[PDB]
């Protein structure tokens, strides 16, 4: 028959998100509660009726008693695991209580960058017995998991946390327990608004005062300009995601803002030729629709980039 | 009955604040008391009274007595803690005197920049059982824990230090003792003044001397040029902090120069309308408005922000 | 006679590849079986069949048993290999069933730049056995090896993956078998599109929009500036590469957009030249070919590029 | 009685001086002589008069004969310390020779950056005893201590090297020793002079040049593109320093040149407003004071500053 | 004293940092050494080598009260990873020892004065702990040198050598040391295809310009090449450390900044000039303004080829 292990994983801290290398980094506490009658012991009036155990005094105690114990992965864990506590504490009745303190980074390969900045991720922590079900099965301990009250976290808001069980076939022919931590978190979007938006949106709206300057030249150098700096955004915005093989709502964005320029500079050329051509008066006249263009080209590329995506 | 453990916690350096991670760095000595009657030893006349060891040959040792120690978590504690120095020494009595120096990178989630960069801070370290206090109960070592003299901080000050006792229940059902050594720090605003304020009152001061020269086209140009390098300090103040959901009074003041400048190109637009639609008497009698409004906005903006955080 | 050793190697994750250092880095399970008579064991009725060992205890048995184990090194190899399990199961028989869980960068000495971005790379894994083959010989273990469905890489992505053996002669006179694991990868070229090809495109297309200003000298200092543009755009690219001793595609299309620039500089200083001789009439004649030569020269590169290379 | 411990300290390279982070770190050899009789060993005829230990079957040696050895710190290290060899041989005597060959982070808190780039900094190592004096007493060990010949520094330059013996009350009531390897080193100006001096007074001084075109606006255009440089430069500077609390001779530097560029602002466009109200010609005698105004207020900045500092 | 044979392989070159002055490796080392008293009886049957892994082999060795060669590698720095760290003990006495490893080694030989086209010299040294009259190191022979794959595509290494020589770093009298040397050079494609060709394509293009006859435009145009060649400034020097000499890069940059400023003053003459109603003279001097920009930057190139070769 197989043994119920009981698996509790609680995060403390989340030290960072990186979503350019699609990781994510907590400090975590594992907790497990595992009966082996065989570990039980007697003890004498007046000693110990629990027996504390640095692991792997322990684990020598186990291979010494011929006892298997239920080796486990964290599946989805990146680089080094720093631990701060491994440690036992074993009843007189074979109920082994261990304890796992680490800082570790977990692959969060869930990651949907298409609707970013307005995007929420899955974000979760897998831990894997390395035997089958028919000698260990991963139980829920009760009372533990879960994330704590002071993560640390300023940029995402967690907004749930589940538990639950399932099987993996890494290692095995037959189906082994896996453990499952996961959590939904949403994006702050105080920093785009800030750095982003309000500069690209001023940029625009200050450009568009100056067009009743009624100087086409001035326009011209104004919207090439404006495109450089667009560029540049556009190096800012994806110096903070991976090299994506799709189109993010934020590149949209700024594809767009490129087109609305790129015809800014093309309409402008247009009045100017006028003028060049004895045509003062009737660019003049036009110009009312240069003027009223520039909004309403920026309204409709807004309203098709939230149509497109919503 | 439980046992008194004398823990003293003491900062020797500050090897560094990184506000962006919202952690600090310090090298620090924790220092243990702990008698255990079991542990006491009987010596031959000549023979050592204090017998010292090397966490783990003393671990070794309560293990083989099977004593349970009083195993403890630098709560708030992230990454990898680099140790120097893990050394017991045990007398005759059976008092433990633990020494762990280290070096290590806490979590620092009391950071408020609701008013960076005139901001206080509150940093801390937890030390907690990981046995409840019917066991072990946390103790105040006297005469030891605080910050040193040679912190090697630049950037920070150090208003006041404080240590305290509290409970919490993070692995028990039941209390556990909880060793807290607190500090509060102030920032030096040279390095704003140098480089944020004095720049961007100087681009403000000389780019106000160009409009005794009575050339409106000349003016749109310069604030929409200084309209860009504030785009630019905004990002170089946002790297220095992480993705926050709020408003700093640093950021209220980038907006607020954002927002002067719009205006200034807006005014000088209209000015130089006047102008072009044979009015420049007009726009000339006006000029002392547009001169004298340019200081007035940003004394305005100045005292609005002053007031809106003071 | 010599005994066989079975490799099993499966990459679960890609935590990145970096083209500037020439490197790759996988979380990975190394899985071995390995018969050797010598370690079976008896075990008495209810007892059980299947010993679980820590690899080092494991080794401290082998020592006392004096049996050699099939030392091996993953030949490509960079820096520290962080382990999760290093966990051996050995069977009444004596078969050992070994598994190493680990995080790792590797070499990546297959690079060939030539074609970048649209170039296709091989990434491998060299598992070596130290003893040569008249001790072990490397076979391998099927139903195991290759790359997981949950890489999390987002720019690349996996074309092919192979398992082979070969000999190696590294630290012995006679063959000693050598273990591979090879992925092909090609890459997602929605990066180079967004970031640089529709930018550098950009600049070139609204930059000839002005040619219809008919304004000789406004060319002039657009396609200076353009000049300086690519020069930063040339510094981009060479950002993501290593300094390559030859030139790759992306160069060349750099290099000729230098050499367009250029002589758009050069041309249309002689229109200009014309126009300040008195032969304005002239020049406007001529226009036609400037204004024509411009999408002609870049239509001209494309093509000796896209011959050059393919 | 307390028994003499030998310290020597050798540093042999200085992988590093961060300044900004105010720390320095060395590859350096630790060699201590300690005679303990109760070490002491009769040996046979033909076996070995001095026995090789690895660090810590000789601690496991000193815990089995209960020995106490002097145990010590560095107490300004910072972080990791990366061992290359700990080994001790022991004489017939009972003279322990330890060496201890390690890489590592210090903390240079002696930082006083208010004459950079002319600045002479002191950098140390403190080693110090756990146990007082009573019981260990440091003494100078002699041929070895000192930097070596081989460094590898580029910037720095080596003033002197000093060693010398104090007490410190860390771990005890009563003086315990402590070990001192003092350096003084100066900066190389090379890289200021080649990337800050020289283009500062480039730009200053080819800016002059164009004074004599006798353009009042062209002068303010310039002036006002210098500050914008400047600024940068002060971030250029910003970036090699903490976030000091004090101002700098660099700082001083830089503000200066503020304040100067300020004023060219300010009296061209004074001159300009002058040509603005018919009165040209006096503009253009007074323009003699504007053209000698600019050198005289840098030479004069300067002489400020080397008075202020010197 | 005891042969101990010294064998070192450089597999790959993980890096080469130049502004830290240190290069990155992975590498086996390779050790034998004839210990009669390590020499063991076997029976029929029975291991003829005994496979150790340091330190069961360590601990073997205190337990015999047996010196072992303990050695250091005078220039590391960090942590060395180990990969492999095996022994194979014959029933001589011979032990074979295997280090496999990754680690950055100091790089102090750095000359930097004919950057981009200098040559440098990189090495390993293996130090014995204990002297010559205890232990000799050895060239073992057969192994030692780089390998086929290096992975290092900016450097090529022109020729590998090793040598014996002796060191005095904790003893009075001489210690063997091991020494693995190579020398490499640069590929300056990088400085061609970044540096070369574009300051030479600013400099040419703005020099088309001049024949457009506008002095203003030369100054605006001359003032901000200098601008640019400030910034390429900072370009060079972070792929330096902060040397306390000038390398043949600053010289070519100090070189534009100062044809720069030339040019910037040249053309404030020809048009204070024309300011001065003499349109027609600065029209006639012109030609030498125009053919003087072209000598001044091939007089500069050929006055840094002479001070540097
Ligand atoms: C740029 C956003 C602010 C617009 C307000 C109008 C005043 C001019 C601001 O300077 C402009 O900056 C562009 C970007 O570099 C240049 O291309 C352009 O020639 C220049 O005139
Ligand atoms: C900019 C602060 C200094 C102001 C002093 C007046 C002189 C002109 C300085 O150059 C200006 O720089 C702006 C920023 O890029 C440009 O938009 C603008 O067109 C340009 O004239
Ligand atoms: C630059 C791509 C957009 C071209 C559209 C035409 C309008 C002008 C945009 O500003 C231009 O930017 C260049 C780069 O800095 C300068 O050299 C140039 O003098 C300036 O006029
Ligand atoms: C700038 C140092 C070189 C001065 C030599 C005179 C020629 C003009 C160089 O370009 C100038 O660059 C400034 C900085 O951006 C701009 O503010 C200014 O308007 C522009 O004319
Ligand atoms: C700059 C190399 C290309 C030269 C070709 C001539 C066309 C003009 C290119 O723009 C120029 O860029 C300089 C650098 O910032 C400015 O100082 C200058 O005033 C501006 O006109
Ligand atoms: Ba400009
Ligand atoms: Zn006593």
């Amino acid at each position: 028959e197989p043994s119920d292990v009981f698996i509790g994983l609680k995060i403390d801290q989340i030290t960072g998100i990186n979503q350019k290398e699609e990781n994510f980094s907590v400090v975590g506490s594992l907790r497990i509660d595992w009966r082996q009658p065989l570990l039980a012991f007697e003890h004498a009036p007046g000693e110990p009726k629990h027996r504390t155990y640095t692991l792997a005094t322990f684990l020598k105690l186990l291979e010494e008693k011929q006892i298997r114990w239920p080796a486990f992965t964290y599946h989805n864990q990146q680089g080094r695991m720093d631990f701060q506590n491994r440690l036992i504490s074993l009843s007189e009745d074979g109920t082994v209580m261990y304890l796992e303190r680490f800082t570790s980074t977990f692959q969060a390969p869930a990651f949907d960058f298409r609707l970013f900045p307005f995007d929420n991720q899955l974000f979760f922590i897998h831990v894997d017995s390395i035997f089958p079900q028919h000698l260990f099965r991963f139980q829920e301990m009760q009372g533990f998991s879960g994330l704590g009250d002071q993560l640390g976290e300023e940029e995402w808001i967690v907004t749930e946390v589940n538990t639950h069980l399932t099987t993996h076939n890494e290692f095995t022919k037959g189906d082994a327990s896996r453990f499952v931590l996961e959590f939904h978190a949403e994006r702050h979007l105080n920093y785009y608004l800030m750095r982003i938006l309000i500069p690209v949106l001023l940029i625009i709206t200050v450009s568009w005062f100056t067009f009743f300057l009624q100087d086409y030249t001035k326009r011209i150098d104004l919207a090439g300009g404006n495109l450089l700096l667009f560029i540049a955004f556009n190096f800012t915005i994806s110096s903070d995601l991976p090299r994506l093989g799709y189109i993010t709502l934020m590149d949209a964005f700024l594809v767009g803002t490129f087109i609305i320029t790129a015809l800014v500079v093309l309409g402008n050329v247009w009045l100017r030729r006028l003028e060049n051509h004895g045509k003062q008066a009737l660019a003049r006249k036009l110009d009312i629709y240069a003027i009223t263009s520039y909004p309403l080209a920026y309204l409709l590329g807004a309203l098709t980039l939230w149509l497109l995506f919503f």
